[PDB]
Protein backbone atom coordinates (compact mmCIF):
# COMPACT_ATOMS: atom_id res chain seq x y z
CA UNK A 1 0.00 0.00 0.00
CA UNK A 2 0.67 3.74 -0.18
CA UNK A 3 -0.06 6.55 1.64
CA UNK A 4 0.25 10.00 -0.40
CA UNK A 5 -0.15 13.25 1.75
CA UNK A 6 -0.19 16.60 0.02
CA UNK A 7 0.36 20.12 1.67
CA UNK A 8 -0.49 23.28 0.06
CA UNK A 9 -2.73 26.56 0.89
CA UNK A 10 -4.61 25.60 -2.19
CA UNK A 11 -6.08 21.98 -1.26
CA UNK A 12 -8.73 22.24 -3.98
CA UNK A 13 -6.52 22.18 -6.36
CA UNK A 14 -5.65 18.24 -5.52
CA UNK A 15 -9.58 17.49 -4.95
CA UNK A 16 -9.79 15.57 -8.60
CA UNK A 17 -7.33 13.37 -7.84
CA UNK A 18 -8.27 11.98 -5.11
CA UNK A 19 -11.33 11.62 -6.94
CA UNK A 20 -9.89 9.80 -9.49
CA UNK A 21 -9.09 6.77 -7.35
CA UNK A 22 -11.06 3.62 -8.23
CA UNK A 23 -13.29 2.26 -5.04
CA UNK A 24 -11.80 -0.90 -5.71
CA UNK A 25 -7.92 0.05 -5.06
CA UNK A 26 -9.00 2.66 -1.74
CA UNK A 27 -11.68 -0.46 -0.38
CA UNK A 28 -8.30 -2.89 -0.85
CA UNK A 29 -6.35 -0.26 1.01
CA UNK A 30 -3.80 -0.10 -1.90
CA UNK A 31 -3.93 3.82 -1.70
CA UNK A 32 -4.72 6.89 0.11
CA UNK A 33 -4.29 10.15 -0.83
CA UNK A 34 -4.87 12.89 2.07
CA UNK A 35 -4.64 16.84 1.33
CA UNK A 36 -3.97 19.41 3.93
CA UNK A 37 -4.26 23.00 4.19
CA UNK A 38 -0.82 24.54 4.95
CA UNK A 39 -2.33 26.91 6.59
CA UNK A 40 -3.61 24.48 9.52
CA UNK A 41 0.23 25.46 10.48
CA UNK A 42 0.23 28.84 10.74
CA UNK A 43 0.51 30.79 14.50
CA UNK A 44 -0.69 34.14 13.92
CA UNK A 45 -4.24 35.61 13.11
CA UNK A 46 -3.41 36.63 9.50
CA UNK A 47 -2.55 33.00 8.67
CA UNK A 48 1.19 33.54 7.38
CA UNK A 49 2.65 31.61 4.86
CA UNK A 50 5.32 33.42 3.71
CA UNK A 51 8.00 36.46 4.29
CA UNK A 52 10.57 38.63 2.69
CA UNK A 53 13.44 37.24 1.33
CA UNK A 54 16.86 37.67 3.10
CA UNK A 55 19.60 39.63 0.79
CA UNK A 56 16.57 41.10 -0.88
CA UNK A 57 15.35 40.56 -4.23
CA UNK A 58 11.40 40.09 -5.64
CA UNK A 59 8.79 38.07 -4.42
CA UNK A 60 7.88 36.22 -0.88
CA UNK A 61 9.65 32.69 0.66
CA UNK A 62 7.52 30.58 2.37
CA UNK A 63 8.27 30.50 5.96
CA UNK A 64 10.33 27.96 8.03
CA UNK A 65 8.61 27.65 11.34
CA UNK A 66 5.16 27.17 9.17
CA UNK A 67 5.94 24.12 7.14
CA UNK A 68 8.66 23.08 10.15
CA UNK A 69 5.61 22.29 11.98
CA UNK A 70 3.79 20.91 8.83
CA UNK A 71 6.19 18.55 8.41
CA UNK A 72 6.83 17.60 11.94
CA UNK A 73 3.29 16.16 12.08
CA UNK A 74 3.02 14.59 9.00
CA UNK A 75 6.05 12.76 8.14
CA UNK A 76 7.99 9.67 10.27
CA UNK A 77 11.27 8.25 9.42
CA UNK A 78 10.14 6.23 6.44
CA UNK A 79 8.81 9.26 4.60
CA UNK A 80 10.15 10.39 1.13
CA UNK A 81 9.80 14.17 0.80
CA UNK A 82 8.59 14.85 -2.05
CA UNK A 83 9.40 18.95 -2.55
CA UNK A 84 8.23 19.96 -6.35
CA UNK A 85 10.40 23.09 -7.83
CA UNK A 86 11.88 24.56 -10.84
CA UNK A 87 15.27 24.26 -9.32
CA UNK A 88 15.46 20.59 -8.45
CA UNK A 89 16.88 17.75 -9.87
CA UNK A 90 14.67 16.04 -13.03
CA UNK A 91 11.87 13.91 -12.15
CA UNK A 92 11.82 11.03 -15.24
CA UNK A 93 10.14 8.07 -15.67
CA UNK A 94 13.09 6.10 -13.86
CA UNK A 95 12.23 8.24 -10.79
CA UNK A 96 8.27 7.19 -10.91
CA UNK A 97 9.27 3.70 -11.14
CA UNK A 98 11.09 4.11 -7.86
CA UNK A 99 8.75 5.80 -5.87
CA UNK A 100 5.55 3.55 -6.93
CA UNK A 101 7.05 0.93 -4.53
CA UNK A 102 7.52 4.03 -1.63
CA UNK A 103 5.01 3.57 1.73
CA UNK A 104 4.96 7.40 2.52
CA UNK A 105 5.21 9.98 -0.19
CA UNK A 106 4.82 13.20 1.41
CA UNK A 107 4.76 16.14 -1.29
CA UNK A 108 5.44 19.59 -0.03
CA UNK A 109 3.81 22.41 -2.03
CA UNK A 110 5.20 25.75 -2.60
CA UNK A 111 5.59 29.06 -4.26
CA UNK A 112 8.39 29.06 -7.20
CA UNK A 113 10.52 31.25 -5.03
CA UNK A 114 10.54 28.89 -2.75
CA UNK A 115 10.06 27.09 0.61
CA UNK A 116 12.96 28.52 3.50
CA UNK A 117 16.32 26.24 2.19
CA UNK A 118 16.49 24.88 6.08
CA UNK A 119 13.00 23.29 6.10
CA UNK A 120 14.41 20.83 3.13
CA UNK A 121 17.85 20.68 5.21
CA UNK A 122 16.68 19.93 8.33
CA UNK A 123 14.13 17.32 7.17
CA UNK A 124 16.60 15.81 5.26
CA UNK A 125 18.68 14.78 8.54
CA UNK A 126 15.65 12.70 9.95
CA UNK A 127 14.43 11.32 6.41
CA UNK A 128 14.57 11.00 2.89
CA UNK A 129 14.27 14.62 1.02
CA UNK A 130 13.63 14.67 -3.00
CA UNK A 131 13.57 18.20 -4.63
CA UNK A 132 12.20 17.29 -8.41
CA UNK A 133 11.23 19.31 -11.34
CA UNK A 134 8.53 17.71 -14.10
CA UNK A 135 10.28 19.95 -16.94
CA UNK A 136 12.10 23.18 -17.69
CA UNK A 137 9.62 25.48 -17.02
CA UNK A 138 8.41 27.90 -14.43
CA UNK A 139 5.19 27.30 -12.59
CA UNK A 140 3.45 30.03 -10.08
CA UNK A 141 3.62 26.82 -7.48
CA UNK A 142 4.18 23.08 -7.13
CA UNK A 143 0.60 21.63 -7.38
CA UNK A 144 0.43 21.35 -10.84
CA UNK A 145 3.64 19.46 -10.19
CA UNK A 146 2.17 17.84 -7.50
CA UNK A 147 -0.21 16.23 -9.65
CA UNK A 148 1.82 15.12 -12.67
CA UNK A 149 3.99 13.21 -9.97
CA UNK A 150 1.01 11.30 -7.98
CA UNK A 151 -0.15 10.32 -11.56
CA UNK A 152 2.95 9.03 -12.88
CA UNK A 153 3.69 7.22 -9.77
CA UNK A 154 0.41 5.52 -8.74
CA UNK A 155 -0.08 4.43 -12.85
CA UNK A 156 2.96 1.86 -11.58
CA UNK A 157 1.08 0.40 -8.54
CA UNK A 158 -1.06 -2.37 -9.85
CA UNK A 159 -4.69 -1.85 -9.41
CA UNK A 160 -4.59 1.40 -8.94
CA UNK A 161 15.27 4.94 -25.65
CA UNK A 162 12.56 5.42 -28.42
CA UNK A 163 9.36 7.79 -29.29
CA UNK A 164 6.23 5.95 -29.68
CA UNK A 165 5.19 6.19 -33.23
CA UNK A 166 1.53 7.38 -34.97
CA UNK A 167 -1.34 4.89 -33.90
CA UNK A 168 -4.67 4.67 -35.69
CA UNK A 169 -8.15 2.98 -35.67
CA UNK A 170 -11.25 2.61 -37.59
CA UNK A 171 -12.21 3.65 -40.12
CA UNK A 172 -9.86 2.86 -42.68
CA UNK A 173 -10.19 6.15 -44.75
CA UNK A 174 -10.91 9.79 -43.38
CA UNK A 175 -10.65 12.71 -44.49
CA UNK A 176 -8.78 11.77 -47.46
CA UNK A 177 -6.58 10.14 -45.25
CA UNK A 178 -5.72 6.39 -44.90
CA UNK A 179 -4.27 3.77 -42.42
CA UNK A 180 -0.83 2.65 -43.66
CA UNK A 181 -1.93 -0.22 -45.27
CA UNK A 182 1.25 -2.54 -43.84
CA UNK A 183 -1.04 -2.15 -40.64
CA UNK A 184 -3.68 -4.29 -42.36
CA UNK A 185 -1.66 -6.99 -44.27
CA UNK A 186 -1.26 -9.31 -41.80
CA UNK A 187 2.35 -9.65 -41.93
CA UNK A 188 3.19 -8.95 -38.03
CA UNK A 189 6.93 -8.87 -38.59
CA UNK A 190 6.82 -6.41 -41.17
CA UNK A 191 4.03 -4.44 -38.90
CA UNK A 192 6.87 -4.41 -36.51
CA UNK A 193 9.52 -3.30 -38.82
CA UNK A 194 7.55 -0.47 -40.29
CA UNK A 195 6.38 0.83 -36.74
CA UNK A 196 10.32 0.62 -35.54
CA UNK A 197 10.75 3.04 -38.55
CA UNK A 198 8.30 5.13 -37.45
CA UNK A 199 9.60 5.54 -34.19
CA UNK A 200 13.21 5.89 -35.66
CA UNK A 201 11.81 9.21 -37.75
CA UNK A 202 9.90 10.57 -35.18
CA UNK A 203 12.94 10.23 -32.42
CA UNK A 204 15.17 12.34 -34.55
CA UNK A 205 12.81 14.47 -35.74
CA UNK A 206 11.23 15.58 -32.14
CA UNK A 207 13.91 14.35 -29.53
CA UNK A 208 17.22 13.81 -31.07
CA UNK A 209 18.59 14.13 -27.40
CA UNK A 210 17.79 10.55 -26.94
CA UNK A 211 19.41 9.02 -29.79
CA UNK B 1 -7.35 38.29 -23.70
CA UNK B 2 -6.84 34.96 -24.38
CA UNK B 3 -9.01 32.41 -25.15
CA UNK B 4 -8.40 28.83 -23.54
CA UNK B 5 -10.39 25.61 -24.65
CA UNK B 6 -9.51 22.49 -23.02
CA UNK B 7 -11.50 19.21 -24.46
CA UNK B 8 -11.12 16.07 -22.46
CA UNK B 9 -13.59 13.06 -21.79
CA UNK B 10 -12.69 14.07 -17.85
CA UNK B 11 -13.69 17.62 -17.90
CA UNK B 12 -14.46 17.58 -13.85
CA UNK B 13 -10.11 16.66 -13.87
CA UNK B 14 -9.68 20.33 -15.11
CA UNK B 15 -11.26 22.01 -12.55
CA UNK B 16 -8.00 22.98 -10.47
CA UNK B 17 -7.70 26.01 -13.47
CA UNK B 18 -10.11 27.67 -11.05
CA UNK B 19 -7.23 27.98 -7.94
CA UNK B 20 -4.51 29.98 -7.81
CA UNK B 21 -2.76 31.98 -10.68
CA UNK B 22 -5.21 30.69 -13.80
CA UNK B 23 -7.89 31.21 -11.32
CA UNK B 24 -6.72 34.81 -10.47
CA UNK B 25 -6.20 35.84 -14.51
CA UNK B 26 -9.53 34.01 -15.24
CA UNK B 27 -11.38 36.64 -12.81
CA UNK B 28 -8.85 39.40 -13.73
CA UNK B 29 -10.21 39.02 -17.22
CA UNK B 30 -7.13 37.90 -18.75
CA UNK B 31 -7.87 34.95 -20.00
CA UNK B 32 -11.10 32.51 -20.46
CA UNK B 33 -10.72 28.69 -20.44
CA UNK B 34 -13.58 26.47 -21.62
CA UNK B 35 -13.42 23.19 -20.52
CA UNK B 36 -15.38 20.69 -22.97
CA UNK B 37 -16.64 16.70 -22.49
CA UNK B 38 -15.46 15.38 -25.69
CA UNK B 39 -18.57 13.37 -25.47
CA UNK B 40 -20.67 16.17 -26.38
CA UNK B 41 -19.14 14.89 -29.88
CA UNK B 42 -20.59 11.70 -29.98
CA UNK B 43 -23.53 9.96 -31.88
CA UNK B 44 -24.24 6.44 -30.53
CA UNK B 45 -25.88 5.94 -27.14
CA UNK B 46 -22.77 4.08 -25.77
CA UNK B 47 -20.82 7.47 -26.51
CA UNK B 48 -17.86 5.67 -27.98
CA UNK B 49 -14.37 8.07 -28.27
CA UNK B 50 -12.10 4.56 -28.39
CA UNK B 51 -11.74 1.78 -30.57
CA UNK B 52 -8.81 -0.93 -30.95
CA UNK B 53 -5.36 -0.13 -33.16
CA UNK B 54 -5.21 -1.59 -36.28
CA UNK B 55 -2.16 -3.74 -36.59
CA UNK B 56 -2.05 -4.65 -33.11
CA UNK B 57 -0.83 -3.69 -29.70
CA UNK B 58 -2.45 -3.26 -26.48
CA UNK B 59 -5.19 -0.97 -25.56
CA UNK B 60 -7.31 1.59 -27.41
CA UNK B 61 -6.68 4.50 -29.52
CA UNK B 62 -9.26 7.20 -29.51
CA UNK B 63 -11.55 7.44 -33.03
CA UNK B 64 -10.59 10.22 -35.58
CA UNK B 65 -14.38 11.26 -35.95
CA UNK B 66 -15.57 12.59 -32.84
CA UNK B 67 -12.55 14.41 -32.50
CA UNK B 68 -12.50 15.89 -35.92
CA UNK B 69 -16.29 17.03 -35.01
CA UNK B 70 -14.96 18.70 -32.01
CA UNK B 71 -12.34 20.85 -33.21
CA UNK B 72 -14.40 21.88 -36.48
CA UNK B 73 -16.60 23.43 -34.18
CA UNK B 74 -14.13 24.98 -31.41
CA UNK B 75 -11.28 25.55 -33.93
CA UNK B 76 -10.46 28.48 -36.31
CA UNK B 77 -7.11 29.14 -38.58
CA UNK B 78 -5.76 31.40 -36.11
CA UNK B 79 -5.87 28.81 -33.19
CA UNK B 80 -3.09 26.98 -32.27
CA UNK B 81 -4.23 23.34 -31.47
CA UNK B 82 -1.87 21.85 -28.72
CA UNK B 83 -1.99 17.92 -28.27
CA UNK B 84 0.14 16.83 -25.39
CA UNK B 85 1.86 13.15 -25.89
CA UNK B 86 4.95 12.04 -24.50
CA UNK B 87 5.88 11.74 -28.09
CA UNK B 88 5.52 15.15 -28.67
CA UNK B 89 8.30 18.11 -28.88
CA UNK B 90 9.42 19.30 -25.38
CA UNK B 91 7.38 21.69 -23.92
CA UNK B 92 9.84 24.52 -22.61
CA UNK B 93 9.95 27.71 -20.75
CA UNK B 94 10.78 29.26 -24.55
CA UNK B 95 7.68 27.20 -25.73
CA UNK B 96 5.29 29.13 -22.57
CA UNK B 97 6.84 32.29 -23.81
CA UNK B 98 6.17 31.90 -27.03
CA UNK B 99 2.87 30.49 -26.33
CA UNK B 100 1.96 33.25 -24.35
CA UNK B 101 1.56 35.69 -26.77
CA UNK B 102 -1.57 33.71 -28.63
CA UNK B 103 -5.11 34.70 -28.51
CA UNK B 104 -6.48 31.28 -28.77
CA UNK B 105 -5.04 28.30 -27.74
CA UNK B 106 -6.85 24.39 -27.44
CA UNK B 107 -5.86 21.63 -25.63
CA UNK B 108 -6.67 18.42 -26.94
CA UNK B 109 -6.44 16.03 -24.19
CA UNK B 110 -6.26 12.16 -24.96
CA UNK B 111 -6.85 9.22 -22.54
CA UNK B 112 -5.75 5.07 -23.40
CA UNK B 113 -3.11 4.54 -26.25
CA UNK B 114 -3.83 8.26 -27.32
CA UNK B 115 -5.52 9.80 -30.80
CA UNK B 116 -5.36 8.12 -34.06
CA UNK B 117 -2.90 10.63 -35.62
CA UNK B 118 -4.71 11.84 -38.64
CA UNK B 119 -6.29 13.82 -36.25
CA UNK B 120 -3.35 16.31 -35.82
CA UNK B 121 -2.38 15.48 -39.32
CA UNK B 122 -5.73 16.76 -40.48
CA UNK B 123 -5.68 19.72 -38.26
CA UNK B 124 -2.62 20.88 -39.36
CA UNK B 125 -3.88 21.39 -43.25
CA UNK B 126 -6.27 24.32 -41.28
CA UNK B 127 -4.20 25.38 -38.55
CA UNK B 128 -1.01 25.36 -36.30
CA UNK B 129 -0.19 22.19 -34.52
CA UNK B 130 1.80 21.23 -31.73
CA UNK B 131 2.01 18.11 -30.41
CA UNK B 132 4.21 18.14 -27.01
CA UNK B 133 5.49 16.59 -24.12
CA UNK B 134 5.93 18.13 -20.53
CA UNK B 135 8.60 16.15 -19.56
CA UNK B 136 10.40 12.21 -20.04
CA UNK B 137 7.34 10.24 -18.05
CA UNK B 138 4.05 8.98 -19.02
CA UNK B 139 0.61 9.73 -17.70
CA UNK B 140 -2.64 7.61 -17.94
CA UNK B 141 -3.62 11.12 -19.94
CA UNK B 142 -3.26 14.49 -20.97
CA UNK B 143 -5.42 16.59 -18.95
CA UNK B 144 -2.71 17.04 -16.13
CA UNK B 145 -0.30 17.95 -18.55
CA UNK B 146 -3.02 20.71 -20.57
CA UNK B 147 -3.03 22.45 -16.71
CA UNK B 148 0.75 22.54 -16.16
CA UNK B 149 0.72 23.90 -19.80
CA UNK B 150 -1.96 26.74 -18.35
CA UNK B 151 -0.16 27.16 -15.61
CA UNK B 152 3.05 28.10 -17.11
CA UNK B 153 1.59 29.95 -20.05
CA UNK B 154 -0.90 32.08 -17.86
CA UNK B 155 1.62 33.51 -16.00
CA UNK B 156 3.70 35.31 -18.77
CA UNK B 157 0.84 36.90 -20.08
CA UNK B 158 0.88 40.29 -20.69
CA UNK B 159 -1.12 41.67 -17.27
CA UNK B 160 -1.03 38.77 -14.92
CA UNK B 161 2.44 40.19 -14.68
CA UNK B 162 19.74 29.42 -18.37
CA UNK B 163 20.62 28.45 -14.66
CA UNK B 164 18.71 27.25 -11.34
CA UNK B 165 17.66 29.51 -8.26
CA UNK B 166 19.93 28.83 -5.56
CA UNK B 167 18.14 28.84 -1.86
CA UNK B 168 15.92 31.28 -0.31
CA UNK B 169 15.61 32.43 3.56
CA UNK B 170 13.69 34.69 5.38
CA UNK B 171 12.58 35.24 9.26
CA UNK B 172 13.91 34.21 11.47
CA UNK B 173 17.51 34.62 11.04
CA UNK B 174 17.97 31.67 13.09
CA UNK B 175 15.95 28.13 13.15
CA UNK B 176 16.34 24.75 15.02
CA UNK B 177 20.22 25.99 15.12
CA UNK B 178 20.66 26.77 11.44
CA UNK B 179 21.52 30.13 10.65
CA UNK B 180 20.45 31.82 7.36
CA UNK B 181 23.81 32.60 5.83
CA UNK B 182 25.49 35.50 7.19
CA UNK B 183 26.15 37.06 4.03
CA UNK B 184 22.31 37.90 2.99
CA UNK B 185 22.20 39.35 6.44
CA UNK B 186 25.04 41.69 5.64
CA UNK B 187 22.98 44.04 3.53
CA UNK B 188 26.13 44.38 0.80
CA UNK B 189 24.24 44.25 -2.46
CA UNK B 190 27.34 43.12 -4.18
CA UNK B 191 28.62 40.41 -1.81
CA UNK B 192 24.86 39.46 -1.91
CA UNK B 193 24.32 39.15 -5.35
CA UNK B 194 28.01 37.03 -5.83
CA UNK B 195 27.25 34.43 -3.88
CA UNK B 196 23.66 33.95 -4.62
CA UNK B 197 25.07 33.55 -8.20
CA UNK B 198 27.65 31.40 -6.81
CA UNK B 199 24.90 29.30 -5.00
CA UNK B 200 22.87 29.45 -8.44
CA UNK B 201 25.11 27.82 -10.59
CA UNK B 202 26.88 25.61 -8.11
CA UNK B 203 23.34 24.25 -8.01
CA UNK B 204 23.08 23.96 -11.18
CA UNK B 205 26.25 21.30 -11.54
CA UNK B 206 24.74 19.09 -9.16
CA UNK B 207 21.18 19.28 -9.97
CA UNK B 208 21.27 19.98 -13.50
CA UNK B 209 25.17 19.39 -15.15
CA UNK B 210 23.21 19.20 -18.72
CA UNK B 211 22.31 23.20 -18.25
CA UNK B 212 25.96 24.22 -18.42
CA UNK B 213 27.04 21.38 -21.22
CA UNK B 214 27.90 18.59 -18.81
CA UNK B 215 27.03 15.02 -18.72
CA UNK B 216 24.37 13.40 -17.30
O1 LIG C 1 2.63 13.69 -21.50
B1 LIG C 1 2.02 12.51 -21.00
O2 LIG C 1 2.88 11.48 -20.52
C1 LIG C 1 0.69 12.02 -21.78
C2 LIG C 1 0.02 12.93 -22.62
C3 LIG C 1 -1.10 12.53 -23.31
C4 LIG C 1 -1.57 11.19 -23.17
N1 LIG C 1 -2.65 10.55 -23.74
C5 LIG C 1 -2.72 9.29 -23.32
C6 LIG C 1 -1.66 9.07 -22.45
C7 LIG C 1 -0.91 10.29 -22.35
C8 LIG C 1 0.24 10.70 -21.64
Amino acid sequence: SMKIDVVTIFPEYLQPVRQSLPGKAIDAGLVDVAVHDLRRWTHDVHKSVDDSPYGGGPGMVMKPTVWGDALDEICTSETLLVVPTPAGYPFTQETAWQWSTEDHLVIACGRYEGIDQRVADDAATRMRVREVSIGDYVLNGGEAAALVIIEAVLRLVPGVSLLEGPSYTRPPSWRGMDVPPVLLSGDHAKIAAWRAEQSRQRTIERRPDLL
